[PDB]
């Protein structure tokens, strides 16, 4: 299909290869093409990728696709007529298959078959009644399936995999004639008998037959009339069109069986061949678990009779059939499923079997090798035998019995003219020999000293006969002899190479004493006749041995090997990957002794090591694909361990670099010209465009012959750059000048600025800069300046036309763009590497200072001009092109997509449009695609460049001065003014987008880059001062006014909801306004400004400081108030009707007012200017005054050490005689203007204070402060903000404050309630006003009047109107603040001792009024206002602190509708809050005084007993949030008489808070009469309501996912969420409710027990069973299973898990005061009665569906889960329920839930349930698995006789209620005094005096199951079981012992099964039945139980002996019984 960028270059280069061959076929007529194909049977070269044949593939597809449509065989996913039963014509058979025939040959020996694409056409070639074509098609399909799972491929499902009209087709093709049969008078009639002269065909098959519901059949001799075509034609008519496929399958089979024609046997061969191929494909695609019975079950006699064909010779079987059978097993053995079975069927565990015998036969064949010598069949063998050996435990049984000594005789043959196999056999031996074990056996058979004597003969014979050497004919080669011999020698060399690395010493010695060393040289002698790979292995052999042996060199010195290598180094290298990456170590060896080292220093070795990178071919192969960097890393190693070579290496780098500039030739092009109009761009928005078909982008920088060189060389340099090395010296020998030369070529194309090379050098130059600072900075900046200056044509052209589109169509265009790409590259490199804020050094910016000082400000103007022209340039193209295309050529989608960065916002399609790329493109697009691409990056870089030197010291606070600082301000100024001139020009009308871009740029540069964690921006201060004082904000002020009128005049508009900035005149017309006002505000804010406090020690010639932040704030504030007032005077705002303003501009202006009245602390008279030019001792002094005599020190000395006020120059004292008569040159300068500009001019009048404090009053008494009520009706949304401005206004001035709220309310009553317009927002205004702290105290009279108003006229029907939520919100505030812990104050000599600080006041509402509200509140109906219900729940929850109110809530019916309101709205977000509040309310209901006391006592007692004087009161009380507020009185009472407060203090007045530990004296308390009253409460209908709602929701089709989810596969985090399908969340919510309530509150169970559908009455009506049954039986009744759907599975699993959770929690024990104790054991008198009912429900379900086999077929699903609940019950553990239970209380739980289970004998129950489970059923294993652990769980505990769902607990749920409302975690102060009334009064007085005073005066092997069950348990260990499972059986059997009554019988069962059972086939059954008869005790073998078609005695014995070993490995006492006399 397509590959990554770099690989495409290699593919294209290789495409040149096979140029003659590809042309040799394509440029030919089709008849020749077929004749050409029938010549390439064999392949004499290496593997050739399909990509080169791609055109051949397409030609074949076209050639045959026509035939496919000729017969309409082309099927469709829409049309389903299939095909008429006509088989493809005889003549075309060869034509159709021959082309396919070659396809198999190609696909076999080729590589990377992935890119094959014509696969889908094969299905269209399916549906072919003829078989031969079918056989070939399925054969190609088999090879393709190999491709699918050769290693791993299950992708491109739509191609052939997903298509479901193929899986069934191939399955039907399989299972046709199946395998051998069960004929009566015959064992099996193995298919192989078809050819022997013995048992005849099973005539049964010789009869036509077919039925579904149709049916047809005809006996043989009835098919002799109709032909195949006639048979098919007659049949089709009756049966459906969708049918006839099986008819085609079986009719031809019957016809073949109908006679004995000579071709008939060929037909049978064809059909069987197709069958094995189909089996291969089926196993290829289908998973083992399915095929286990999907196909194998239908045909069980498959593996048998398969190995019957692959042995050898057997001159009856078709060799083709043999090969096909070989192939299938190769596919099967890929996985670890059928391996062992294959071995057993073959016999690869005992010698003289099959495997180890056909090898003997092959050895016999090769020894003579004169007939029937096949090798394609042989290689597959060694392949397979390697395939088995991967499965580690399946080749130990191959090493044993003798394998190596059988292959070893296949090798060692001499004069073999069949050297093909030996390569594969050697490869197999290499693969097999891995461990330390087999190596020893190999040698001891004298294999070593066989290869090193075969290779010598091979090599010497190689040069003997030139009549050999028939090399390739269509390829690029380096050997030119013959491929096979090369492969053979390569394999032998590989094997020796591997074996050289075990012990060495022996191998080296054996190597010396042999004619191999002299033979090896012959290879290097002439590579023109051997090839290039061989030298790789030869040199590796040489390199490792010398390293292995240091003292072996001299022997190598002679024989001519080494001297030949050194004197020929530049005679071996070539374009091979491994070879090139192998040089560094080889030279690391030749220099292991001083002679070699000296020769290397001489002889020019190193120099040749480098170089060869200047030719494209050599540097390509490495391609820097992580291969090249290895070269660099290695090179350092050589120098790393050889210091003497340090010098020479660097010289190589220096020389190579200097030569590289040479080639660098302009090669291809920049752009193209349009096919018409001869223009490079467009002219009109409307125009016609042609289209082409290729990559949407050109993708240059590759195939250029220079980019590859740059990539490779830069990669090598980067690799060597790592760590350290000689690279640190290249700067020494070289100079920075030339280094730059290699980068920044003359003519780079557009994309050059995006490649690894630039990125790679981006890292290298950092390293050099990190050490050698003053190396490559000034020269780089010089190059930048020179390149900028070299551009003058368009850089100064007029700024009102398209320069590029002004000279289009002429060659001058290329010249223009050329330099642009180079400039882009230069900027890209410079911004990243040198100029960037992240990299700032105190020694760095000094370079900038010195550079600008010595050069000046020259590039600044050029940069500004470039920025102006660029943006301006990128508009006319937009304004003259078919805009639709603008999205096609959109440039942004390239690396560095950080939209943060000024220049791009014109999107003409929504951001989520998609890709929409490459939809339409042509030559015009490509030119435009580039022309814009450069400009974006150029502009982006320019802005960062502008910022970088706009911070200087302030970034690091370097504290400059003198020359350093002096320039700083000059850079600032020469930076600020430049940008203004851009804005001054470029008038508004005509070009708006430029205005937006420029404003964005200003906001960009003037704003500090993203800094701080969240602080968006700290506005630059000194730049702001320069901007203003030079004239700033007055440029915007005019733009603001123009646009303001430009918008208000617009034709009500709907702008509230908008996004996706576009060219709709409106949005642009306003888009500026947000940008402008935002920036304007940023200045005024006292926080979004950096502190640059100066003037002090900056301008010391004046008074005051006029701090540049606080003072600068003033003039801006003075400004813009005039425009506010002017607009107000006009009919603009704060007047009129309707809204004529954008929604956000109010938010903006409103914030300004808050700022405009934000006085911080300042009053100003005058401000002075920072005019560095005259700074401290100025520059003008040296310019003129202290010029003669240059008194630099003296003049400065006088100025500083004495009066610092330049008095000018005269000749009064200490002056030269010539000073006067020469100084007389001046009129006026720096005398009165010496002080910088104090104030030049302003906007209206004055700007330094005192314009404020007089302009405020005009507005203060003009508009909103008395006119909001008129405007507010027209702007309700922002009411949130209106108050803020009013509060700010009223802050500074006098304090009417609450008078405003009073005037409000006086307007509220007059609201004329009927109107839902003013009241709705007005109450919210009041509330937000009331929320404020300081305005609370003096508002009591207002709150009561509000209460009185609310009481009457409320009309509880008033719930369906907007003016309800906010009213209840204000009431919520009032109430919550009201009913705090009631106010309490202490007395009676409290002994304050630093008394408490006291607390503020509150307003406790009157008692009776609340009663009315509640009586007016709890009555509603048909609520449908979401927010209203949200408010109702919130208000109601607070009253539940009482009890009788809770009773009324229960018996109110409000919940009965508030619940269904949940289902009314489920797609909204805040349903979360709604459900949380409702759950808290419901949980609060059942709460009763009984539970509260126990839970509180548990909480406090735990606190004063743990250990993280303890428990500081001021800390615990703050963490008792969820506590106390529930019932402060009860918390006091329980905590009163305990904790015995200590620390009475010396005087008795407390000086501490922490109390004493748990009560030191304790107390006695009692309480009862609730033990029987814990339940009852007459069943408040809550539980019935919830259960009924769940029952209703159950049958609501909670399986179908929502109709559509749009781009669900384009999600963000994870799909398959259980949410959506609102019912699921609804049911999830209800299950949460139940699983919390039932386990939490005790009384809830009774209701869950006494369910019904009619709410029957009377005391304890009757314990029913309609709820447990529902949770077990009814739920999960949905019939589903429509194929595979993860959504369905996930939903089912979640709901089932929750169901199990609830049922398990049913029986759990509720947490209570039973904590922090020991427990022994007790039975809950009530719960226990519930326990038995719970279990009793389960046991009945077991008996049912067990008997009545039919009821045992449709109940396993229920049964599956069922047994699991028992496990999860005996375990006190549930999927989610882990933190809702009392852990220390789980002791008795297991005890009781084991004893009760034993009473009914559930173990005894299960085994009976386990019995009767027939093994033949597929679920057999499944259901056996679940129970076995259950018994183990029961026994294990018995040893003691002596997705993202969140759930919480009781104490935890209170915290949510505490924090949702009032949050301040200090309200305990409301009760802190209260506890004091008894905290110490009688605690630290009575106990202390009574104690302290007087103290100082004196100072079972029980039967666990039955005798017929364990026998039934022995029904185990018979099914064909895998490993791991056996573990649990061992644990059970070992633990099940100690039952003395069973220990005797347990084993006695087995020994019998051994002695009598495993003797033959007809013995096992006669004990399997007996053990069965011992399970369902009745008679003795009154009926036969069939065996499960498996379990041969070997398997039973295997499992049985395994288990026997297991048992005897555990029981110290078992051995004794093992050896004895039974005593009968």
């Amino acid at each position: 299909v397509l590959f990554t960028r770099c690989e495409k270059a290699r593919k294209e280069k290789l495409a040149a290869g096979y140029k003659p061959l590809v042309d040799y076929l394509i440029d030919c007529d089709t008849p020749t093409f077929l004749e050409r194909i029938e010549a390439i049977q064999e392949w004499d070269r290496s593997r050739d990728d399909l990509y080169v044949w791609i055109p051949i593939l397409d030609r074949m597809d076209g050639l045959l696709l026509k035939v496919a449509e000729k017969y309409k065989y082309k099927q469709d996913p829409k049309k389903e007529c299939e095909v008429k039963l006509v088989e493809m014509e005889a003549h075309d058979v060869d034509y159709c298959l021959k082309m396919l025939k070659f396809t198999r040959r190609l696909l076999l020996n080729t590589e990377n078959r992935f890119v094959y694409s014509s696969g889908d056409v094969l299905m269209y070639l399916l549906n072919c009644p003829n078989f031969t074509i079918k056989l070939a098609v399925m054969r190609i399909l088999a090879i393709l399936g190999e491709r699918f799972v050769i290693a791993r491929e299950k992708i491109v499902a739509h191609n052939i995999f997903g298509d479901h009209n193929l899986r069934k087709k191939t399955l039907k093709l399989a299972l046709s004639l199946s395998s051998s049969v069960m004929d009566e008078d015959g064992e099996h009639f193995s298919l192989v008998d078809l050819y022997f002269d013995k048992k005849k065909v099973p005539q049964k098959w010789r009869k036509l037959r077919f039925t579904h519901i149709k049916k047809v059949t005809m006996t043989t001799q009835e098919l002799c009339e109709h032909s195949l075509q006639q048979i098919f034609d007659k049949g089709m008519a009756l049966l459906p069109a969708e049918s006839w496929f099986d008819f085609s399958i079986k009719a031809s089979v019957a016809k073949a069986f109908s006679d004995d024609s000579g071709e008939n046997i060929d037909l049978r061969n064809i059909i069987i061949e197709t069958k094995l191929n189909a089996i291969a494909f089926v196993n290829t695609i289908f998973s083992p678990p399915q095929v286990s019975s999907k196909l194998f079950e239908l045909d069980p006699y498959a593996f048998n009779s398969l190995t019957d064909l692959i042995s050898l010779s057997e001159t009856k079987i078709p060799k083709e059939l043999r090969t096909d059978a070989l192939f299938t097993l190769e596919c099967i053995s890929l996985k670890h499923v059928w391996c062992s079975d294959i071995i057993r069927n073959l016999g690869g565990n005992i010698s003289h079997g099959l495997l180890f015998q056909i090898l003997r036969y092959i050895a016999k064949t090769l020894r003579e090798a004169t007939d029937e010598i096949d090798e394609e069949y042989n290689v597959r063998f060694f392949y397979l035998i390697s395939n088995l050996a991967d499965v580690k435990p399946l080749h130990e049984s191959l090493f044993a019995a003798g394998l190596i000594p059988t292959l070893l005789e296949i090798v060692s043959i001499r004069n073999c003219p069949y050297k093909r196999t030996l390569a594969s056999a050697t490869h197999l031996l290499e693969t097999f020999i891995d461990n330390s074990e087999t190596t020893t056996e190999f040698i001891e058979n004298d294999g070593f000293t066989m290869l090193i004597t075969s290779v010598a003969n091979e090599i010497d014979f190689t040069l003997a006969h030139p009549e050999t050497w028939q090399p390739p004919k269509y390829s690029v080669v380096y050997y030119s002899i013959s491929f096979r011999e090369l492969a053979y020698i390569r394999s032998l060399l590989k094997l020796v190479l591997k074996l050289l690395s075990t012990d060495s010493g022996d191998r080296i010695r054996n190597l010396i004493d042999s004619p191999i060393l002299v033979s090896l040289k012959k290879i290097l002698e002439n590579k023109l006749v051997f090839g290039l790979t061989l030298i790789t292995y030869t040199l590796d052999v040489v390199q490792k041995v010398i390293n292995s042996e240091p003292t072996i060199y001299p022997v190598l010195v002679e024989a001519g090997l080494i001297p030949y290598v050194i004197d020929n180094f530049p005679k071996l290298i070539g374009p091979s990957a491994e070879l090139l990456s192998l040089l560094p170590d080889v030279v690391s060896a030749i220099c292991l002794n001083p002679e070699g080292l000296k020769q290397v220093k001489e002889k020019g070795l190193i120099n040749n090591l480098f170089d060869f990178l200047l030719d494209a071919d050599h540097a390509r192969i490495l391609t820097g694909g992580d291969r090249s960097t290895e070269y660099g890393t290695d090179i350092d190693e050589l120098a790393r361990h050889y210091p003497d070579l340090k010098a020479n290496i660097v010289e190589a780098l220096c020389n190579v670099i200097r030569k590289m500039p040479s080639t660098f030739r302009n090669e291809r092009e920049f752009l193209f010209t349009s096919p018409k109009d001869q223009k490079y761009f467009f002219h009109r928005k409307n125009e016609e465009i042609l289209t082409d078909k290729e990559e949407h982008e050109p993708a240059y920088w590759e195939l250029l012959d220079k980019g590859t060189m740059l990539d490779t060389f830069t990669s090598v340099l980067f690799g060597m750059s790592l760590g350290n090395g000689s690279f640190s010296q290249v700067p020494q020998h070289l100079e920075a000048r030339d280094f730059l030369a290699i980068i920044f070529m003359e003519n780079p194309p557009y994309e050059y600025f995006t490649s690894v090379a630039i990125s790679n050098v981006t890292e290298v130059l950092q390293y050099l800069d990190e050490k050698y600072e003053d190396y490559a900075f000034m020269d780089v900046m010089k190059v930048l300046n020179d390149q900028l200056e070299n551009l003058n044509d368009f850089l100064n052209s007029p700024n009102d036309r398209s320069f590029f589109l002004e000279r289009d169509g002429e060659n001058s265009v290329r010249s223009c763009h050329s330099k642009l790409c180079r400039l882009a590259a230069i900027l890209n490199i410079v911004t990243n590497v040198y100029i960037d804020l992240t990299t700032l050094s105190c020694k760095r910016i000094m370079q900038i200072y010195s550079y600008f000082d010595k050069r000046g400000f020259s590039l600044i103007k050029n940069l500004k001009l470039l920025f102006q022209k660029c943006a301006l340039e990128e508009m006319y193209i937009r304004q003259h092109m078919p805009d639709s295309v603008i999205t096609e050529t959109m440039p942004l989608p390239i690396v560095d997509v950080s939209g943060d960065g000024p220049p791009l916002q014109i999107y003409i399609d929504d951001p989520k449009k998609g890709d929409q790329k490459g939809k339409i493109t042509s030559v015009k697009t490509r030119n435009t695609l580039q022309m814009r691409t450069i400009l974006y990056t150029l502009q982006s870089n320019t802005a960062i460049l502008f910022r970088c030197f706009l911070r200087l010291s302030h970034s690091r606070n370097m504290d400059l001065e003198h020359k350093d600082l002096t320039t700083e301000v000059h850079i600032f100024e020469n930076v600020v003014e430049n940008v203004i001139e851009m804005l001054k020009a470029t008038e508004l009308e005509g070009h708006l987008p430029y205005i937006l871009v420029l404003l964005n740029f200003n906001t960009f540069v003037f704003t500090i880059p993203k800094a701080s964690p969240n602080s968006t921006e700290i506005l630059q201060t000194i730049p702001a001062y320069i901007f203003y004082q030079k004239g700033g904000y007055l440029l915007y002020l005019h733009i603001i006014r123009d646009l303001f009128t430009r918008m208000t005049k617009i034709k009500l508009s709907s702008l509230d909801n908008i996004n996706y900035i576009d060219e709709s005149n409106g949005i642009l017309t306003l888009s500026c306004l947000i940008n402008a006002l935002t920036f304007y505000n940023k200045s005024m804010q006292t926080e979004t400004m950096e502190n640059v406090q100066s003037i002090g020690k900056y301008y010391v010639s004046i008074d005051d400081d006029y701090n540049i932040m606080k003072a600068l704030t003033v003039p801006i504030k003075v400004m813009a108030l005039a425009m506010i007032l002017d607009l107000d005077k006009s009919d603009s705002l704060f007047k009129t009707q309707s809204r004529n303003v954008p929604y956000s501009v109010f938010k903006q202006l409103l914030s300004m007012l808050k700022n405009i009245f934000t006085n911080v602390n300042i009053y100003t008279k005058e401000l002075y200017e920072l005019h560095w030019d005259l700074i401290f001792p100025p520059i003008k002094k040296i310019s003129l005054f202290e010029q003669v005599g240059i008194p630099g020190d003296v003049a400065a000395n006088y100025l500083t050490d004495t009066g610092d006020d330049l008095p000018a120059d005269n000749s009064i004292g200490l002056f030269s005689p010539e000073q006067w008569e020469k100084y007389k040159k001046l009129i006026g300068e720096d005398k009165s203007i010496y002080y910088p500009q104090p104030m030049q001019a302003q906007y209206y009048k004055g700007c330094s204070s005192k314009e404020l404090d007089e302009l405020r009053d005009t507005f203060f008494n003009d508009g909103l402060p008395s006119r909001i009520f008129t405007v507010l009706p027209f702007y309700p949304k922002l009411v949130n903000a209106f108050a803020k401005t009013l509060l700010q206004i009223f802050t500074k001035y006098d304090e009417p404050t609450e008078v405003f709220a009073g005037r409000i309310l006086d307007r509220i009553l007059e609201t004329d309630l009927d109107d839902p317009a003013t009241l709705s927002s007005l109450i919210h205004l009041f509330g937000i006003f009331l929320n404020e702290k300081y305005i609370y105290q003096k508002a009591s009279h207002l709150m009561q009047r509000f209460i009185e108003y609310l009481e009457k006229s409320l009309k509880p029907e008033h719930v369906n109107t907007p003016w309800f939520s906010k009213a209840l919100y204000v009431y919520e505030i009032i109430l919550a603040k009201s009913e705090l812990p009631h106010l309490e104050e202490l007395s009676k000599d409290v002994l304050l001792r630093y008394p408490l600080l006291s607390m503020a006041k509150v307003f406790r509402i009157p008692d009776p009024m609340k009663q009315k509200l509640f009586d007016i509140l709890i009555r509603v109906s048909d609520i449908s206002n979401f927010y209203s219900a949200l408010a109702t729940s919130r208000i109601l929850i607070f009253y539940s602190r009482d009890e009788l109110y809770a009773n009324n809530i229960a018996r109110s019916g409000i919940l009965s509708r508030l619940l269904k309101v949940i289902g009314s709205f489920q797609k909204l977000d805040k349903i979360n809050f709604l459900e949380s509040s409702f759950l808290l309310l419901t949980r609060r209901c059942f709460e009763t005084t009984e539970n509260v006391d126990a839970l509180i006592r548990a909480e406090i007692n735990r606190s004063f007993t743990a250990r993280p004087a303890v428990r500081e009161l001021t800390t615990i009380l703050e963490e008792k949030a969820h506590v106390v507020m529930r019932s402060p009185s009860q918390f006091i009472d329980v905590l009163c008489e305990t904790a015995r407060f200590h620390e009475f203090d010396d005087q008795g007045a407390l000086v501490d808070y922490s109390l004493k530990r748990f009560l030191g004296e304790r107390d006695k308390n009692t309480q009862a009469s609730s033990t029987e009253k814990s339940d009852i409460y007459e069943r408040t209908g809550i539980m019935h309501l919830l259960l009924s709602q769940l029952m209703a929701a159950s049958e609501k089709d909670w399986l179908s996912e929502p109709a559509n989810s749009s781009d669900l596969p384009e999600n963000k985090k994870a799909q398959l969420d259980p949410s959506r399908n609102p019912v699921c969340a609804y049911m999830i919510f209800l299950l949460k409710l139940l699983v919390e309530l039932v386990s939490s509150y005790n009384q809830c169970k009774f209701e869950f027990l006494t369910f019904s559908r009619r709410n029957t009455y009377a005391e304890r009506p009757r314990p029913r069973t309609t709820a447990i049954n529902f949770f077990l039986y009814r739920l999960l009744d949905k019939p589903v299973g429509t194929d595979h759907d993860k959504h369905e599975a996930k939903r089912r699993e979640v709901i089932g898990m929750l169901a199990r959770s609830v049922i398990i929690g049913f029986l759990a024990t509720v947490q209570d005061d039973r904590t922090t104790k020991t427990d022994v054991k007790l039975a809950d008198p009530h719960m226990n009665f519930i326990r038995k009912f719970a279990i009793e429900a389960i046991i009945k379900a077991i008996r049912n569906a067990t008997s009545s086999s039919k009821l045992l077929e449709s109940n396993h699903l229920k049964l599956d889960m069922w047994f699991r609940i028992i496990t999860s019950m005996v375990y006190v553990q549930a999927p989610y329920l882990r933190q809702l239970l009392d852990s220390n209380k789980v002791e008795a739980d297991q005890y009781q839930l084991c004893k009760l289970v034993i009473d009914l004998g559930l173990p005894s129950v299960i085994t009976e349930a386990m019995a009767s489970i027939d093994l033949n059923y597929p679920f057999s294993k499944k259901i056996f698995n679940v129970a076995v652990e259950a018994l183990n769980t029961i026994s294990s505990t018995r040893n003691n006789f002596s997705d993202g769902i969140i759930l919480k607990s009781t104490v935890s749920r209170w915290k949510d209620i505490f924090d949702m409302f009032y949050d301040s975690k200090t309200y305990a102060n409301c009760i802190i005094p209260t506890v004091i009334n008894r905290l110490y009064k009688v605690s630290l007085a009575l106990q202390k005096d009574l104690e302290n005073k007087r103290e100082q005066e004196k100072l079972y092997f029980a039967p666990l199951i039955d005798r017929a069950g364990i026998a039934s348990l022995m029904k185990s260990v018979f099914i064909s079981k895998p490993y791991i499972q056996r573990e649990i059986y061992h644990e059970l059997f070992y633990r099940l012992c100690s039952s003395k009554q069973n220990r005797n019988d347990l084993m006695n069962t087995f020994l019998f099964i051994l002695s009598e059972g495993i003797i033959d086939q007809h013995s096992l059954e006669k004990v399997y039945n007996i053990i069965s008869s011992r399970a369902m005790g009745h008679a003795k073998t009154t009926t036969v139980r069939q065996l499960p078609s498996d379990c041969t005695p070997l398997t039973v014995a295997n499992q049985t002996i395994e288990i026997l070993q297991s048992l005897i490995d555990a029981d110290s006492r078992l051995k004794y019984f093992l050896i004895a006399e039974h005593d009968n």
